[PDB]
Protein backbone atom coordinates (compact mmCIF):
# COMPACT_ATOMS: atom_id res chain seq x y z
CA UNK A 1 0.00 0.00 0.00
CA UNK A 2 1.01 3.60 -0.67
CA UNK A 3 4.33 5.03 0.43
CA UNK A 4 3.92 6.99 3.65
CA UNK A 5 6.71 8.85 5.40
CA UNK A 6 5.02 8.26 8.77
CA UNK A 7 4.75 4.63 9.84
CA UNK A 8 1.50 3.93 11.66
CA UNK A 9 1.75 1.19 14.29
CA UNK A 10 -1.30 -1.00 13.73
CA UNK A 11 -2.98 -1.59 17.10
CA UNK A 12 -4.64 -4.80 15.89
CA UNK A 13 -1.19 -6.22 15.21
CA UNK A 14 -2.39 -7.32 11.80
CA UNK A 15 1.13 -7.52 10.31
CA UNK A 16 3.85 -7.57 12.95
CA UNK A 17 6.47 -9.08 10.65
CA UNK A 18 5.77 -6.55 7.86
CA UNK A 19 5.65 -3.66 10.30
CA UNK A 20 8.90 -4.82 11.90
CA UNK A 21 10.61 -5.10 8.51
CA UNK A 22 9.18 -1.73 7.41
CA UNK A 23 10.68 -0.18 10.55
CA UNK A 24 14.15 -1.67 10.13
CA UNK A 25 14.20 -0.51 6.55
CA UNK A 26 12.96 2.97 7.48
CA UNK A 27 15.69 3.52 10.06
CA UNK A 28 17.58 3.61 12.24
CA UNK A 29 15.48 6.57 13.32
CA UNK A 30 12.08 7.13 11.88
CA UNK A 31 8.77 8.85 12.36
CA UNK A 32 5.90 6.82 13.78
CA UNK A 33 2.27 7.42 14.64
CA UNK A 34 0.77 5.94 17.84
CA UNK A 35 -3.04 6.19 17.61
CA UNK A 36 -2.85 9.78 16.27
CA UNK A 37 0.21 10.80 18.26
CA UNK A 38 3.58 11.30 16.56
CA UNK A 39 6.95 10.15 17.88
CA UNK A 40 10.37 9.00 16.72
CA UNK A 41 11.25 5.35 16.89
CA UNK A 42 14.75 4.00 17.31
CA UNK A 43 14.99 0.85 15.23
CA UNK A 44 18.78 0.53 15.01
CA UNK A 45 20.92 -1.42 17.48
CA UNK A 46 23.90 0.93 17.65
CA UNK A 47 21.84 4.12 17.77
CA UNK A 48 19.66 2.66 20.50
CA UNK A 49 22.72 1.79 22.61
CA UNK A 50 23.99 5.36 22.27
CA UNK A 51 20.59 6.96 22.98
CA UNK A 52 19.82 4.74 25.96
CA UNK A 53 22.93 6.34 27.57
CA UNK A 54 22.21 9.89 26.41
CA UNK A 55 21.36 12.11 29.40
CA UNK A 56 19.31 14.45 27.21
CA UNK A 57 16.61 11.75 26.86
CA UNK A 58 14.40 11.34 29.90
CA UNK A 59 11.32 9.46 31.05
CA UNK A 60 9.70 12.41 32.78
CA UNK A 61 6.48 12.99 30.86
CA UNK A 62 6.65 16.71 31.68
CA UNK A 63 9.51 16.99 29.12
CA UNK A 64 7.09 16.00 26.36
CA UNK A 65 6.10 19.13 24.43
CA UNK A 66 2.85 17.39 23.51
CA UNK A 67 2.12 16.94 27.21
CA UNK A 68 3.09 20.54 27.95
CA UNK A 69 0.71 21.87 25.29
CA UNK A 70 -2.06 19.55 26.47
CA UNK A 71 -2.21 17.95 23.04
CA UNK A 72 -1.93 14.58 24.69
CA UNK A 73 -4.15 13.81 27.68
CA UNK A 74 -5.29 10.78 29.74
CA UNK A 75 -7.76 10.01 26.92
CA UNK A 76 -4.89 8.72 24.80
CA UNK A 77 -5.27 4.93 25.01
CA UNK A 78 -1.50 4.54 25.50
CA UNK A 79 -1.15 6.97 28.32
CA UNK A 80 -0.97 4.41 31.11
CA UNK A 81 2.28 3.14 29.67
CA UNK A 82 4.04 6.36 30.72
CA UNK A 83 2.00 8.69 32.92
CA UNK A 84 2.55 6.67 36.06
CA UNK A 85 3.84 7.46 39.51
CA UNK A 86 7.41 8.23 40.56
CA UNK A 87 9.55 5.07 40.36
CA UNK A 88 12.80 3.71 38.90
CA UNK A 89 10.78 3.83 35.70
CA UNK A 90 10.11 7.57 35.55
CA UNK A 91 13.28 8.99 37.07
CA UNK A 92 16.64 9.89 35.55
CA UNK A 93 20.00 10.92 37.01
CA UNK A 94 21.53 10.61 40.51
CA UNK A 95 18.07 10.05 42.05
CA UNK A 96 17.59 7.03 39.82
CA UNK A 97 20.11 4.72 41.57
CA UNK A 98 18.40 5.21 44.96
CA UNK A 99 15.17 3.94 43.37
CA UNK A 100 16.88 0.85 41.90
CA UNK A 101 19.37 -0.36 44.46
CA UNK A 102 17.30 -2.58 46.80
CA UNK A 103 15.73 -4.22 43.71
CA UNK A 104 18.94 -4.95 41.83
CA UNK A 105 20.41 -6.39 45.06
CA UNK A 106 17.34 -8.53 45.64
CA UNK A 107 17.53 -9.84 42.04
CA UNK A 108 21.15 -10.78 41.69
CA UNK A 109 21.71 -14.38 40.57
CA UNK A 110 22.70 -15.66 44.05
CA UNK A 111 19.98 -13.84 45.91
CA UNK A 112 17.69 -15.61 43.40
CA UNK A 113 19.05 -19.02 44.39
CA UNK A 114 16.74 -18.93 47.40
CA UNK A 115 13.72 -18.26 45.18
CA UNK A 116 14.59 -21.26 42.95
CA UNK A 117 12.82 -24.00 44.98
CA UNK A 118 9.67 -21.83 44.80
CA UNK A 119 9.82 -21.46 41.03
CA UNK A 120 10.36 -25.19 40.75
CA UNK A 121 7.28 -25.91 42.86
CA UNK A 122 5.10 -23.66 40.69
CA UNK A 123 6.42 -25.10 37.48
CA UNK A 124 5.67 -28.59 38.75
CA UNK A 125 2.17 -27.60 39.93
CA UNK A 126 1.24 -26.19 36.56
CA UNK A 127 2.72 -29.12 34.60
CA UNK A 128 0.36 -31.20 36.78
CA UNK A 129 -2.49 -28.90 35.59
CA UNK A 130 -1.29 -29.49 32.02
CA UNK A 131 -1.34 -33.28 32.48
CA UNK A 132 -4.88 -33.18 33.88
CA UNK A 133 -6.06 -30.80 31.14
CA UNK A 134 -4.49 -32.72 28.25
CA UNK A 135 -5.93 -36.05 29.38
CA UNK A 136 -7.69 -38.30 26.85
CA UNK A 137 -5.81 -36.45 24.04
CA UNK A 138 -7.68 -33.16 24.53
CA UNK A 139 -6.50 -29.81 23.18
CA UNK A 140 -5.10 -27.56 25.90
CA UNK A 141 -4.23 -23.86 26.00
CA UNK A 142 -0.57 -23.79 27.05
CA UNK A 143 -0.91 -20.09 27.93
CA UNK A 144 -3.88 -20.14 30.26
CA UNK A 145 -2.83 -23.37 31.99
CA UNK A 146 0.91 -22.86 32.17
CA UNK A 147 2.70 -19.80 30.81
CA UNK A 148 0.17 -17.18 31.97
CA UNK A 149 -0.06 -18.13 35.59
CA UNK A 150 3.55 -19.14 36.29
CA UNK A 151 5.16 -15.68 36.24
CA UNK A 152 2.41 -14.12 38.31
CA UNK A 153 2.92 -16.74 41.04
CA UNK A 154 6.63 -16.06 40.96
CA UNK A 155 6.57 -12.29 41.04
CA UNK A 156 3.80 -12.47 43.67
CA UNK A 157 5.96 -14.64 45.93
CA UNK A 158 8.84 -12.24 45.51
CA UNK A 159 6.84 -9.09 46.23
CA UNK A 160 4.38 -10.59 48.73
CA UNK A 161 1.08 -10.51 46.81
CA UNK A 162 -1.33 -12.91 48.55
CA UNK A 163 -2.31 -16.01 46.62
CA UNK A 164 -5.98 -15.07 46.69
CA UNK A 165 -5.45 -11.65 45.03
CA UNK A 166 -3.48 -12.91 42.04
CA UNK A 167 -6.47 -13.59 39.83
CA UNK A 168 -7.84 -10.08 40.15
CA UNK A 169 -4.45 -8.66 39.20
CA UNK A 170 -4.45 -10.72 36.02
CA UNK A 171 -7.96 -9.48 35.28
CA UNK A 172 -6.75 -5.90 35.70
CA UNK A 173 -3.64 -6.36 33.59
CA UNK A 174 -5.61 -7.91 30.73
CA UNK A 175 -7.85 -4.88 30.71
CA UNK A 176 -4.88 -2.56 31.06
CA UNK A 177 -2.94 -3.87 28.05
CA UNK A 178 -5.73 -4.44 25.55
CA UNK A 179 -6.28 -1.65 23.10
CA UNK A 180 -9.90 -2.77 23.03
CA UNK A 181 -10.62 -1.79 26.63
CA UNK A 182 -12.74 1.40 26.63
CA UNK A 183 -10.55 4.31 27.78
CA UNK A 184 -12.76 5.33 30.67
CA UNK A 185 -12.74 1.75 31.93
CA UNK A 186 -8.96 1.55 31.50
CA UNK A 187 -8.45 4.63 33.65
CA UNK A 188 -10.78 3.16 36.27
CA UNK A 189 -8.74 -0.10 36.17
CA UNK A 190 -5.53 1.98 36.61
CA UNK A 191 -7.02 3.72 39.70
CA UNK A 192 -8.16 0.36 41.04
CA UNK A 193 -4.69 -1.14 40.55
CA UNK A 194 -3.25 1.88 42.32
CA UNK A 195 -5.64 1.51 45.24
CA UNK A 196 -4.78 -2.16 45.58
CA UNK A 197 -1.03 -1.63 45.69
CA UNK A 198 -1.41 1.28 48.08
CA UNK A 199 -3.19 -0.95 50.51
CA UNK A 200 -0.61 -3.69 49.95
CA UNK A 201 2.12 -1.26 51.02
CA UNK A 202 0.14 -0.27 54.11
CA UNK A 203 -0.36 -3.91 54.97
CA UNK A 204 3.39 -4.60 54.60
CA UNK A 205 4.17 -1.49 56.63
CA UNK A 206 2.09 -2.76 59.57
CA UNK A 207 3.37 -6.28 59.07
CA UNK A 208 6.62 -6.64 57.08
CA UNK A 209 7.70 -10.06 55.77
CA UNK A 210 10.54 -11.73 53.88
CA UNK A 211 9.64 -10.11 50.61
CA UNK A 212 10.93 -7.37 48.39
CA UNK A 213 8.03 -5.05 49.11
CA UNK A 214 8.97 -5.12 52.80
CA UNK A 215 12.61 -4.39 51.89
CA UNK A 216 11.53 -1.34 49.81
CA UNK A 217 9.61 -0.08 52.80
CA UNK A 218 12.25 -0.60 55.44
CA UNK A 219 15.64 -0.09 53.86
CA UNK A 220 19.15 -0.77 55.00
CA UNK A 221 19.98 1.05 58.13
CA UNK A 222 20.52 4.68 57.25
CA UNK A 223 19.66 5.69 53.75
CA UNK A 224 16.82 8.22 53.20
CA UNK A 225 13.57 6.36 52.97
CA UNK A 226 11.64 5.81 49.82
CA UNK A 227 8.39 7.76 49.81
CA UNK A 228 5.02 6.04 49.73
CA UNK A 229 4.68 6.97 46.06
CA UNK A 230 8.11 5.56 45.26
CA UNK A 231 7.50 2.25 47.07
CA UNK A 232 4.15 1.90 45.29
CA UNK A 233 5.64 2.97 41.96
CA UNK A 234 8.40 0.33 42.10
CA UNK A 235 5.95 -2.34 43.28
CA UNK A 236 3.68 -1.64 40.30
CA UNK A 237 6.56 -1.65 37.81
CA UNK A 238 7.96 -4.90 39.21
CA UNK A 239 4.67 -6.78 39.14
CA UNK A 240 3.38 -5.47 35.80
CA UNK A 241 6.75 -6.08 34.08
CA UNK A 242 7.58 -9.23 35.98
CA UNK A 243 4.37 -10.84 34.85
CA UNK A 244 3.65 -9.53 31.35
CA UNK A 245 7.07 -9.98 29.75
CA UNK A 246 7.77 -13.41 31.19
CA UNK A 247 4.51 -14.89 29.88
CA UNK A 248 5.60 -13.92 26.36
CA UNK A 249 9.18 -15.27 26.64
CA UNK A 250 7.87 -18.67 27.65
CA UNK A 251 5.30 -18.85 24.85
CA UNK A 252 7.64 -17.63 22.10
CA UNK A 253 10.48 -19.89 23.25
CA UNK A 254 8.15 -22.84 22.99
CA UNK A 255 6.70 -21.66 19.65
CA UNK A 256 10.19 -21.13 18.31
CA UNK A 257 11.47 -24.48 19.43
CA UNK A 258 8.43 -26.42 18.19
CA UNK A 259 8.64 -24.71 14.81
CA UNK A 260 12.40 -25.53 14.61
CA UNK A 261 12.48 -29.14 15.84
CA UNK A 262 16.19 -29.70 15.02
CA UNK A 263 16.93 -26.83 17.38
CA UNK A 264 14.67 -28.27 20.09
CA UNK A 265 16.72 -31.44 19.72
CA UNK A 266 20.01 -29.53 20.10
CA UNK A 267 18.99 -28.40 23.58
CA UNK A 268 17.24 -31.63 24.54
CA UNK A 269 20.48 -33.46 23.76
CA UNK A 270 22.68 -31.01 25.66
CA UNK A 271 24.65 -29.76 22.62
CA UNK A 272 23.33 -26.22 23.09
CA UNK A 273 22.22 -24.75 26.43
CA UNK A 274 18.57 -23.99 27.05
CA UNK A 275 19.91 -20.59 28.19
CA UNK A 276 21.26 -19.90 24.71
CA UNK A 277 17.93 -20.85 23.12
CA UNK A 278 16.42 -18.37 25.55
CA UNK A 279 18.74 -15.55 24.46
CA UNK A 280 18.02 -16.15 20.76
CA UNK A 281 14.29 -16.07 21.53
CA UNK A 282 14.76 -12.68 23.19
CA UNK A 283 16.63 -11.40 20.15
CA UNK A 284 14.21 -12.81 17.63
CA UNK A 285 10.71 -12.84 19.13
CA UNK A 286 11.03 -11.00 22.41
CA UNK A 287 8.54 -9.74 24.99
CA UNK A 288 8.73 -6.05 24.11
CA UNK A 289 7.74 -4.58 20.79
CA UNK A 290 7.99 -0.84 21.53
CA UNK A 291 9.14 0.84 24.71
CA UNK A 292 7.23 4.04 25.47
CA UNK A 293 8.66 6.96 25.99
CA UNK A 294 11.76 9.16 26.26
CA UNK A 295 11.89 12.92 25.77
CA UNK A 296 14.57 15.33 24.58
CA UNK A 297 15.49 18.05 27.14
CA UNK A 298 17.25 19.90 24.33
CA UNK A 299 18.00 19.41 20.61
CA UNK A 300 20.01 16.23 20.03
CA UNK A 301 22.26 16.44 16.98
CA UNK A 302 23.13 13.02 15.63
CA UNK A 303 25.02 14.01 12.56
CA UNK A 304 22.66 14.04 9.66
CA UNK A 305 19.54 14.21 11.77
CA UNK A 306 18.26 16.04 14.84
CA UNK A 307 15.91 15.06 17.68
CA UNK A 308 14.24 18.36 18.51
CA UNK A 309 13.76 19.36 22.15
CA UNK A 310 10.41 17.99 23.41
CA UNK A 311 10.06 15.18 20.88
CA UNK A 312 9.03 11.69 21.98
CA UNK A 313 11.44 8.82 21.36
CA UNK A 314 10.33 5.17 21.32
CA UNK A 315 12.69 2.19 21.49
CA UNK A 316 11.48 -0.33 18.95
CA UNK A 317 13.16 -3.29 20.55
CA UNK A 318 11.71 -5.98 18.28
CA UNK A 319 12.94 -4.19 15.18
CA UNK A 320 16.29 -3.75 16.93
CA UNK A 321 16.64 -7.51 17.53
CA UNK A 322 16.28 -7.97 13.77
CA UNK A 323 19.25 -5.63 13.07
CA UNK A 324 21.05 -7.08 10.05
CA UNK A 325 24.16 -4.95 10.62
CA UNK A 326 24.71 -6.74 13.92
CA UNK A 327 23.17 -10.19 13.44
CA UNK A 328 23.88 -10.82 9.73
CA UNK A 329 21.59 -11.34 6.73
CA UNK A 330 19.67 -14.21 8.40
CA UNK A 331 18.60 -11.92 11.26
CA UNK A 332 14.98 -12.85 10.49
CA UNK A 333 15.65 -16.57 11.09
CA UNK A 334 15.50 -18.16 14.53
CA UNK A 335 18.93 -19.81 15.01
CA UNK A 336 20.14 -20.67 18.51
CA UNK A 337 23.65 -21.52 17.26
CA UNK A 338 24.29 -18.06 15.77
CA UNK A 339 27.28 -16.30 17.31
CA UNK A 340 25.31 -13.14 18.16
CA UNK A 341 22.47 -14.95 19.97
CA UNK A 342 23.35 -13.23 23.25
CA UNK A 343 24.40 -9.83 21.91
CA UNK A 344 20.87 -8.43 21.85
CA UNK A 345 19.59 -5.55 24.01
CA UNK A 346 16.00 -6.79 24.45
CA UNK A 347 16.22 -6.07 28.23
CA UNK A 348 17.37 -2.58 27.30
CA UNK A 349 20.64 -0.75 27.93
CA UNK A 350 21.99 2.05 30.16
CA UNK A 351 20.58 3.11 33.55
CA UNK A 352 17.03 1.75 32.95
CA UNK A 353 18.27 -1.71 31.94
CA UNK A 354 15.85 -4.40 33.13
CA UNK A 355 16.58 -5.22 36.77
CA UNK A 356 14.65 -8.54 36.57
CA UNK A 357 16.62 -10.03 33.69
CA UNK A 358 18.26 -12.70 35.83
CA UNK A 359 14.82 -13.66 37.14
CA UNK A 360 13.31 -13.77 33.67
CA UNK A 361 16.18 -15.92 32.44
CA UNK A 362 15.81 -18.26 35.42
CA UNK A 363 12.04 -18.67 35.12
CA UNK A 364 12.51 -19.68 31.49
CA UNK A 365 15.58 -21.87 32.13
CA UNK A 366 13.53 -23.84 34.66
CA UNK A 367 10.18 -23.86 32.86
CA UNK A 368 11.19 -24.86 29.36
CA UNK A 369 13.22 -28.03 29.99
CA UNK A 370 10.80 -29.12 32.69
CA UNK A 371 7.97 -28.74 30.18
CA UNK A 372 9.61 -30.70 27.37
CA UNK A 373 11.01 -33.43 29.62
CA UNK A 374 7.61 -33.97 31.16
CA UNK A 375 5.85 -33.87 27.75
CA UNK A 376 8.44 -34.85 25.14
CA UNK A 377 5.79 -35.43 22.44
CA UNK A 378 4.11 -32.07 23.05
CA UNK A 379 2.94 -30.54 19.76
CA UNK A 380 0.65 -27.82 18.35
CA UNK A 381 -3.03 -28.58 17.76
CA UNK A 382 -3.15 -25.49 15.56
CA UNK A 383 -0.55 -24.27 13.07
CA UNK A 384 1.97 -22.17 14.97
CA UNK A 385 1.84 -19.45 12.31
CA UNK A 386 -1.89 -19.07 13.03
CA UNK A 387 -1.41 -18.09 16.67
CA UNK A 388 -2.52 -14.45 16.70
CA UNK A 389 -1.29 -11.58 18.81
CA UNK A 390 -3.67 -9.88 21.21
CA UNK A 391 -4.31 -6.26 20.26
CA UNK A 392 -1.55 -5.05 22.56
CA UNK A 393 0.57 -2.53 20.75
CA UNK A 394 3.69 -2.44 22.92
CA UNK A 395 3.97 -6.04 24.07
CA UNK A 396 4.43 -9.32 22.24
CA UNK A 397 1.34 -10.89 23.74
CA UNK A 398 0.10 -14.16 22.22
CA UNK A 399 -3.65 -14.83 22.54
CA UNK A 400 -3.64 -18.60 23.07
CA UNK A 401 -1.47 -21.58 22.25
CA UNK A 402 -3.43 -24.79 21.56
CA UNK A 403 -1.42 -27.97 22.06
CA UNK A 404 -1.70 -31.73 22.61
CA UNK A 405 0.46 -33.41 25.24
CA UNK A 406 1.21 -36.17 22.73
CA UNK A 407 2.15 -39.85 22.80
C1 LIG B 1 11.12 -11.72 30.77
C2 LIG B 1 11.64 -10.85 29.90
C3 LIG B 1 11.84 -9.41 30.22
C4 LIG B 1 12.15 -8.46 29.28
C5 LIG B 1 12.35 -8.71 27.82
C6 LIG B 1 12.21 -7.21 29.92
C7 LIG B 1 12.55 -6.02 29.23
C8 LIG B 1 12.67 -4.78 29.83
C9 LIG B 1 12.92 -3.55 29.15
C10 LIG B 1 13.17 -3.36 27.68
C11 LIG B 1 12.92 -2.57 30.09
C12 LIG B 1 13.11 -1.10 29.90
C13 LIG B 1 14.17 -0.72 28.88
C14 LIG B 1 14.17 0.77 28.74
O1 LIG B 1 14.10 1.49 29.77
O2 LIG B 1 14.26 1.30 27.61
C15 LIG B 1 12.65 -3.17 31.33
C16 LIG B 1 12.53 -2.45 32.46
C17 LIG B 1 12.13 -3.08 33.60
N1 LIG B 1 11.91 -4.40 33.84
FE1 LIG B 1 11.98 -5.82 32.60
N2 LIG B 1 12.00 -7.38 31.23
C18 LIG B 1 11.73 -8.68 31.51
C19 LIG B 1 11.43 -9.26 32.74
C20 LIG B 1 11.29 -8.53 33.92
C21 LIG B 1 11.07 -9.07 35.21
C22 LIG B 1 10.95 -10.55 35.49
C23 LIG B 1 10.97 -7.99 36.09
C24 LIG B 1 10.82 -7.94 37.56
C25 LIG B 1 10.92 -9.03 38.30
C26 LIG B 1 11.17 -6.82 35.33
C27 LIG B 1 11.18 -5.57 35.86
C28 LIG B 1 11.53 -4.47 35.12
C29 LIG B 1 11.54 -3.16 35.76
C30 LIG B 1 11.20 -2.90 37.21
C31 LIG B 1 11.90 -2.28 34.80
C32 LIG B 1 12.12 -0.78 34.90
C33 LIG B 1 13.60 -0.48 35.12
C34 LIG B 1 13.89 1.01 35.08
O3 LIG B 1 13.32 1.77 34.26
O4 LIG B 1 14.73 1.50 35.87
N3 LIG B 1 11.37 -7.16 34.03
N4 LIG B 1 12.51 -4.53 31.18
C1 LIG C 1 4.09 0.83 32.36
C2 LIG C 1 4.07 -0.34 33.33
C3 LIG C 1 2.62 -0.71 33.62
C4 LIG C 1 1.85 0.33 34.45
C5 LIG C 1 2.64 0.71 35.67
O1 LIG C 1 2.06 1.17 36.64
C6 LIG C 1 4.11 0.54 35.70
C7 LIG C 1 4.77 0.10 34.60
C8 LIG C 1 6.27 0.14 34.64
C9 LIG C 1 6.90 -1.04 33.94
C10 LIG C 1 6.33 -1.25 32.57
C11 LIG C 1 4.83 -1.54 32.73
C12 LIG C 1 4.17 -2.03 31.43
C13 LIG C 1 5.02 -2.96 30.57
C14 LIG C 1 6.51 -2.64 30.53
C15 LIG C 1 6.80 -1.48 29.60
C16 LIG C 1 7.46 -3.74 30.09
O2 LIG C 1 7.23 -4.56 29.19
C17 LIG C 1 8.77 -3.67 30.85
C18 LIG C 1 8.54 -2.57 31.88
C19 LIG C 1 6.99 -2.45 31.94
K1 LIG D 1 -0.02 9.76 37.75
MG1 LIG E 1 8.80 9.25 1.42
Amino acid sequence: CPHSDTLTIDPMITDLAGETSRLRAAGPLTRIDLLGVPALAVTGHTLARQLLTDTRLVKDINAWSLWQSGTVTRQWPLIGMIDVDRSMFTVDGPEHRRLRIKTTQALTRRRLDALKPTIERYVAELLDDLERAGADGAVVDLKSVFAYPLPMRVISALMGVPSEDQEQLLTWYKAFFSILTPQDERLRVIDEMHGYFTEMVRRKTAEPGDDLTSALIYATDGETPLTEEEVIGNLQALVAAGHETTVSLILTAVRALLSHPEQLRLVRDGEIGWETAIEETLRWDGPVIHLLMRFATEDIDLGDAVIPRGEGVVMSYRAIGRDITVHGADADDFDITRATAARHISFGHGPHICPGAALARLEAAIALPALFTRFPHLHPALPLDQIPNLPVLTQNDLSHFPIHLGR
